[PDB]
């Protein structure tokens, strides 16, 4: 619903979760 990906120094926060790859500490629920 409301997801926050933080890959290097670029926070990607917005709707929909769409990649769950191998290694990210996801917050989509």
């Amino acid at each position: 619903s409301k997801y926050e990906y933080t890959v290097x120094s670029y926070t990607f926060r917005g709707p929909g979760c769409p990649t769950v790859k191998p290694x990210i500490s996801l917050r989509c629920e």
